[PDB]
């Protein structure tokens, strides 16, 4: 269909899969009304590449900010003082579109940038028939939620955020 | 002038003074448009006491959830499965009134009844000219914050809840 | 033994003794089978306070409604919910008879009450002496409005059949 | 030394070998005072790649604007900032004069061409040989459209004074 937002995120591995290293990738994302994907991204030739994931965007129980991490190294940090170029290397601002599998972990280079998505990916959501009302404000990490200790990747938040 | 509302929770110690202890009081607090006020509770007589603080409802920046403690003793905690008893001796679902000197942290025996205040104090609060958009979600405790470990009681959030 | 109930009535002055005044406790009641006690609550500490109270089930005669009083004052004036109210409005005042005399324990709300007496009931029900006359009156100013007549223990000008 | 600038633009083959076709490809961009260096961009590291040129600053003889050719394909085609768009669209093609000849440096948005450019300027400005008539002109299919002479090293028709 339309695409409704494009922007190069540095997402973090939803580790699917057992063997999977928590990393992070410099993806390009899309944003239909269907569906929220990322694909590689080819940057010699400037275009999109293989698709490497995708969320159906009515799965989606929620989307919100993430509470950042303590100590992220360089490529996710917040500078003091080229923008061009620190705009697909430095990505500080994260956020999490969560289904039923867990939550996509996405960080953006600006906050603008996240709130421009975090609001689409609302507007995309308003009507979904999943939408929690309980979300973990801050990362899933070595096992478990830092917020609520959990260890289910798909607990239930710890805290609902009701206006 | 009105009470919009007036309930019985459990207050933590804001600590201003460095011989404070961190502890819990049963306060009964109230809301007119003006402050937000709590007093020790006198029950055999049924009747509001000795005012034990208050905040001025336009110094408040800012009103959310907290994230529950991990593991809150009894007094605090969800139980499994008579009210009208429990209802003033189990608090668990806390908020914060944040304002200049800090957050007021506050628990409520029912989620209604917290979703009732802070949408109140939302309303209250609407116009105030400091209202933040970065808190902290969950407490400070023990010289700093979970969420970000900055220890400055009235630091900068460290996360924005942006819709 | 094991409770089967706990609330917080208001409850008026035995008057046992003859100095004592006429008033209204807010008290912690109990129930068992063996007795029914009230107790002194600890709002602060969120807890059961000194005991002020005891009246053996089995002592137990009639365990039944009262008439609201005339123009029950705020305090007891007009199941029912105000996290406050409810502790600190008890309109549905009730009445525990027993050998010593009738015990006027006040409810916040209805289904409260029913759920007491009720449960009362259940624990009496196999007593050696459920009495079938009763004074759904008060004891007050120095007699029974009930049958104007003046024991405390004086027997119940009513009777409640089934 | 240290860099003066850094950017993304896209280049046009610089031909230098017979072999070579013409092509553009984008690239990493610096300056310090002694040289002015492209490279190879490691995207998905985010981070510099293999050098593919250099140009020594001396050896600069005309940093200067060129002439957006006539129908750029969408790659080139139509300070602006499209997070994507700024590093896929280089519309503003400049030029870099030296030795060797002429260096065909592209632009995503003209605030990025001033920059380099005035700093370019900044850092021959005391060359040993600003030449002073220049080709605003591309070269190209085999000549210069500039005037249409064919040494790529051709003399300039056109100066640029003040
Ligand atoms: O490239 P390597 O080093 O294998 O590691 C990958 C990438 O982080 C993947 O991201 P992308 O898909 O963006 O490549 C991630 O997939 P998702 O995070 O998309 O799931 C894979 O996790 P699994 O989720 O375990 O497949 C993880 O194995
Ligand atoms: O009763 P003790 O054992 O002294 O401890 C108190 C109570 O927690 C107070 O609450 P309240 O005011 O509700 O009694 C608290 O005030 P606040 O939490 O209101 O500030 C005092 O902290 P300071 O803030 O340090 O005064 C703390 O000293
Ligand atoms: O506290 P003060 O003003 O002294 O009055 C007391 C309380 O009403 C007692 O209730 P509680 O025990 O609930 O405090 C009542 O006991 P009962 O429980 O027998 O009513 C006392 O009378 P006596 O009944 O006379 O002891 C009465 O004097
Ligand atoms: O990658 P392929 O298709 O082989 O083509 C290359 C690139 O355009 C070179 O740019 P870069 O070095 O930027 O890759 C260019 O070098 P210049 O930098 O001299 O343009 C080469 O020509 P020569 O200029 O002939 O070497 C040209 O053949
Ligand atoms: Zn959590
Ligand atoms: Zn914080
Ligand atoms: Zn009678
Ligand atoms: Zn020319």
């Amino acid at each position: 269909a339309a695409v409704i937002l494009e922007s190069i995120f540095l997402k973090r591995s939803q580790q699917k899969k057992k063997t999977s290293p928590l990393n992070f990738k410099k993806r390009l994302f899309l944003l239909t009304v269907h569906k929220l994907s990322y694909y590689e991204y080819d940057f010699e030739r400037g275009r999109r590449g293989s698709k490497k994931g995708s969320i159906d965007v009515e799965k989606i129980t929620c989307v919100e900010t993430v509470v950042p991490e303590k100590n992220p190294p360089p490529e996710r940090q917040i500078p003091r003082r080229m923008e061009q170029i620190s705009i697909i290397e430095r990505f500080p601002y994260p956020f999490q579109v969560v289904y039923d599998e867990g939550p996509l972990y996405v960080f953006s280079p600006t906050e603008e940038l996240r709130k421009r998505w975090i609001h689409q990916l609302k507007n995309v959501i308003r009507y979904n028939s999943d939408l929690v009302q309980k979300y973990h404000p801050c990362f899933w990490i070595d096992g478990q939620y830092l917020c609520c200790s959990q260890t289910a990747k798909n607990a239930m938040g710890c805290q609902i955020l009701e206006n």
